[PDB]
């Protein structure tokens, strides 16, 4: 396993056709998971499954600029389950990040941060056992 929180460097940032794959297992009684694609201190893409927000499960996505969070985008399709292994694939496309979980499309998030080649770290945190984090150009 990998130690959480985990930092995955993204050398030279991201670019369309870059596929980032995160493998892990959600802990029992999980509350949250976060994948934070960072441009320095800014968070270009916060992908944030929440397991118990007012007794609902929801995926929250957002961006943080100059330490301020923006307007969330929410997705109630929720493919994670406490205790179960998952695969998150984030495919950078020209206008959005495209996310699939366990080989099923989940959501897209349009690029708010434009300097893709400066989004040079992925932070992985929350209630998981992290098995691997890697990327490949497809
Ligand atoms: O303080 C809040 O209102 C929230 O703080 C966390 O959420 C932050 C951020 O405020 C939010 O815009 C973003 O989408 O997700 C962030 C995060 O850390 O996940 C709490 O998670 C949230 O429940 C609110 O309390």
């Amino acid at each position: 396993p990998l130690i959480v929180p985990y930092n995955l460097p993204l050398p030279g940032g991201v670019v369309p056709r870059m596929l980032i794959t995160i493998l892990g297992t959600v802990k029992p009684n999980a509350n949250r998971i976060a994948l934070d694609f960072q441009r320095g201190n800014d968070v270009a893409f916060h992908f944030n499954p929440r397991f118990n927000e007012n007794n609902r499960r929801v995926i929250v996505c957002n961006t943080k600029l100059d330490n301020n969070w923006g307007r969330e985008e929410r997705q109630s399709v929720f493919p994670f389950e406490s205790g179960k292994p998952f695969k998150i694939q984030v495919l950078v496309e020209p206008d959005h990040f495209k996310v699939a979980v366990n080989d099923a499309h989940l959501l897209q998030y349009n690029h708010r941060v434009k300097k893709l080649n400066e989004i040079s770290k992925l932070g992985i945190s929350g209630d998981i056992d992290l098995t691997s984090a890697s990327y490949t150009m497809i």
